[PDB]
């Protein structure tokens, strides 16, 4: 509750309020000022002096009188918004003392519009100020990537998110066979950490693709995107086996395994991605095999009934007579892999019945999920060279008759 | 500006008229008429080049939900457009259609009711269950289209339902073959699939060649990917269909490089053919002396002295699969055609591991 | 003479899919109630039955 102007014995008396100073030049001619703010504020006009133009395609939920915030703290106010030829230029007015607080590299999103979340946190309600909820709110920051959004356009464009605000730096290109799984302001992750996020969604009648524009920070362009980065939608695996990922249910990202080689700048969304990163500084060694069968990516690589390695990639080789699995074996497990050593595939359950003998043995074997890929040494006194980075082994169509008694020693 | 509706979605006598969210106009009066409802509204003499004669209205209002990861976050409109109203008027290119279809401008009760314009389809079901009014009908993701009228027949047992695709895609689809099927979840044993058609169903769309058709019958399934499109599609004639069907994988070696479009028979009814479409880089992977057998499920030998069994949790045993392959020859058989009839063998090649054909490119 | 009568009014806040709708716009329908009226074709059946 304001009451300004003048008081009830000021109003009876009427006449010029005095604010004294400390120090002047006794000038001839004095302005009137119609109320305190504008007198404080030194405006002989009405309206404020503009200060920030900004140009937007869509309104949302700026209006006439909207409050300017720097990290949701009250600084100027917005004096207009003008409808041009095809969007609108937003005029905001800052005080004077807080015209330092922006520089060249600043951006502006819209926040304003009653806000009341739910979560595992509990219930927040932004409508605190109490002239958000009616009119709106627009909060700007500086950002490192904005240079590039300045340079672009004639001048400053508001965004209609935060996250859209935030998406700056380099931009790839993922050609994607299906976008029901892409979503405009999905995070791209590597290890779980914010590393990029899509902007962009569009459709091509002529290719049967879509295209989708993501941006990656500044502290990630040069780290990704070398050539061979796989970008793979990660979605809710609810199973009778087990349930593997359910934050996706509501926020969906794209999980980034890195590459290594000369810049692409354009990718396409892969299917499966190992999300580990603990395999990639190992030797990722080719296994040539007559048949796939439950081999694919994630498939597990062992050593004596213990996860390993992993599976990379699958393909086939310039002749089209083998399956080429490229998988990768960890650092600590690198001397595991030797120039002769049997590699064979454990799918499933095996179980040997003879004439007079019946015993049969389960183990529920992770290999009932995915058929992995075991592999040994044969003893012998004289040790084979450890494998180089590129090195091809045959995958034997039956498991070693006596490769439990082997014990060969393998020093480190 | 004079508007019609049926029904009066929150307007009101001085409600707000927007452009684009910003304050253009107010609304003077509603009138009920016979059936429906004449709505009056003033604008700015300065604003009335802001319309044209291609113009859509639609009625906002109060509020908006968002379920995420942060998540269920309400976020209002502002207060005073709230309690007063808000109609919002925009252009589109295919609001000509509009404009000449009735006496004048016609106002919509929703906003993508009143973006719903360009080429109209029909599409005849066996059960609207599925179908609701306003039904995005999507190609790979992308909203291409809106159903936006459901009507039952009593003479015949079907439900035609009324889409509208937007100018942008009406003459790449709508040119007969185009199936519209209705993805459903799927939630079971062996996994999720789909997960947002529990609150926001769509259609599926793929694409069909030929001279248009602008009608169409509602399926049951379709290959959402749209990548084997471009490839072959051979047909298999099999004695019985099995664990065939939409989406059955084609196997070489063990890898998915085609899918099955779909099953049907002959003009003689004794044989199953099955038409299937296979990846263009594995194209060349598909020969005249090719051998087609049928992946089902777990299959193992047993002899008199001999006990072993093997499984590996396959996709087959979910949608039974065709795996193929080529017998060794030095003079390789040219590429099969675009229409190539092969023959399912009733048992797998003994063999075939160990023929190892080589096959450029 | 083909009329039916339904009681609307009450401070109806709906979540569904479509999002969220409050129907308390009148500013007095959530104060004293609105009372909604029409004209259908099977009325008729009734308006005979019962005195009115």
């Amino acid at each position: 509750v304001e009451f300004l102007g003048a008081s009830a014995s000021e109003w009876i008396n009427g006449g010029i309020r005095i604010l004294p100073g400390d120090k002047g030049e006794m000038k001839a001619s004095y302005p009137l000022y119609a109320n305190l703010e504008k007198a404080l504020e030194n405006s002989l006009s009405d309206l404020p002096t503009t200060t920030v133009s900004l140009s937007a395609e869509t309104l949302p939920d700026v209006q006439a009188g909207s409050v300017v915030l720097y990290r949701k703290f009250e600084v100027g106010e917005v004096i207009t918004v003008r409808p041009r030829a095809n969007a609108f230029d937003i005029d905001l007015h800052i005080k004077p003392e807080y015209r330092n607080l922006l520089t060249s590299n600043s951006v502006f999103w819209a926040e304003g519009g009653a806000k009341v979340q739910l979560n595992g946190s509990g219930l927040t309600v932004q409508a605190s100020p109490l002239s958000r909820a009616l009119k709106g709110a627009i909060s700007f920051d500086n950002l490192s990537g904005a240079s590039a959004s300045q340079r672009k356009g004639d001048k400053r464009i508001l965004y209609a998110s935060e996250t859209a605000a935030r998406a700056v730096g380099g931009q790839i290109t993922l050609h994607a066979f299906d976008a029901g799984k892409l979503a405009v302001g999905m995070p791209i992750r590597y290890l779980g950490i914010d590393i990029g996020q899509i902007q962009t969604l569009d459709l091509i009648t002529a290719r049967n693709e879509v295209q989708a524009k993501a941006v990656l920070y500044p502290e990630y362009v040069q780290t990704f995107a070398r050539g061979g980065t796989r970008f793979s939608v990660v979605t809710p695996q609810i199973s009778a086996a087990g349930v593997e990922h359910l934050d996706t249910i509501l926020q969906p990202y794209i999980n980034v395994e890195p590459g290594r080689g000369n810049p692409r700048r354009d990718f396409e969304l892969q299917e499966a991605t190992i999300t580990d990163s603990r395999y990639l500084d190992g030797l990722s060694i080719i296994v040539e095999a007559p048949e796939a069968g439950s081999l694919g990516i994630g498939t597990p690589v062992l050593f004596r009934g213990l996860e390993v390695g992993t599976v990379t990639g699958m393909t086939l080789g310039t002749l089209s007579d083998r399956v080429m699995i490229a998988m990768r074996i960890s650092k600590r497990y690198q001397h595991l892999v030797r120039n002769n050593s049997v590699f064979w595939l454990a799918s499933g359950y095996s179980l040997d019945f003879g004439l007079t003998g019946g015993v049969v043995k389960t183990g529920t074997f992770n290999q009932f999920i995915r058929g992995g890929i075991a592999f040994a040494t044969p003893p012998g006194t004289p040790l084979a060279p450890k494998a180089q980075e590129g090195k091809h082994f045959l995958l034997q169509e039956s498991e070693p008759k006596e490769w439990r008694e082997w014990g060969t020693a393998l020093p480190k």
